[PDB]
């Protein structure tokens, strides 16, 4: 996995999901509402808002537990379609500098649009920072074709791959359920893969264009 330490405070939308440990990242999208995938999906969620290094508290953080979870119901977790849950906060967030929404699509992306991804631990430990402290990654949409190719009979409508074509960059773990960022806007979650550091394997994203009617709905009626 490739990327460097971000910045505490620079993305402040993202959010860790902690059941006891961070296990999963997210984005705030609303003073009361986060997103994630569906696969992060567990019982017991603290949401940590403003972190950079989770295993301190260094002053900004806003500790709010959970108050109910939606995974998509179509999603499927063998094949990780439909990969994406709301998360509703028990209280709502103050916003201020270091917290801060991030605004859904209106349109979908283009591939060849330079994207962030945002997150914690690969895995690795030591490139720079700490599997502690949030780290993130530049990369573009790839085309559809590399990806499809990338993963034959694997990819449907519902993602997108991004990142380098091989030694290109990878992630690695903790990040699933956290952003992908493009232009401001939420384009995309972290979903699944199987690279890193290991060859030409992009990242997988559940593709956020898709599914905006879904949560503006939901969200309203939740
Ligand atoms: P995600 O890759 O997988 C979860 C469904 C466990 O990585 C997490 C652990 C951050
Ligand atoms: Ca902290």
């Amino acid at each position: 996995v490739g990327g460097y330490t971000c910045g505490a405070n620079t993305v402040p939308y993202q959010v860790s999901l902690n059941s006891g440990y961070h296990f999963c990242g997210g984005s705030l999208i609303n003073s009361q509402w986060v997103v994630s995938a569906a696969h992060c999906y567990k019982s017991g969620i603290q949401v940590r808002l403003g972190e950079d290094n989770i295993n301190v508290v260094e002053g900004n953080e806003q500790f709010i537990s959970a108050s109910k979870s939606i995974v998509h119901p179509s999603y499927n977790s063998n094949t990780l379609n439909n990969d994406i849950m709301l998360i509703k906060l028990k209280s709502a967030a103050s916003l201020n500098s270091r917290v801060a929404s991030i605004s859904l699509p209106t349109s979908c992306a283009s591939a060849g649009t330079q994207c962030l991804i945002s997150g914690w631990g690969n895995t690795k430990s030591s490139g720079t920072s700490y599997p502690d402290v949030l780290k993130c990654l530049k990369a573009p949409i790839l085309s559809d074709s590399s990806c499809k190719s990338a993963y034959p009979g694997q990819i449907t409508s519902n993602m997108f791959c991004a990142g380098y074509l091989e030694g290109g960059k990878d992630s690695c773990q903790g990040d699933s359920g956290g952003p992908v960022v493009c232009s401001g806007k939420l384009q995309g979650i972290v979903s699944w893969g199987s690279g890193c550091a290991q060859k030409n394997k992009p990242g997988v994203y559940t593709k956020v264009c898709n599914y905006v009617s879904w949560i503006k709905q939901t969200i309203a009626s939740n």
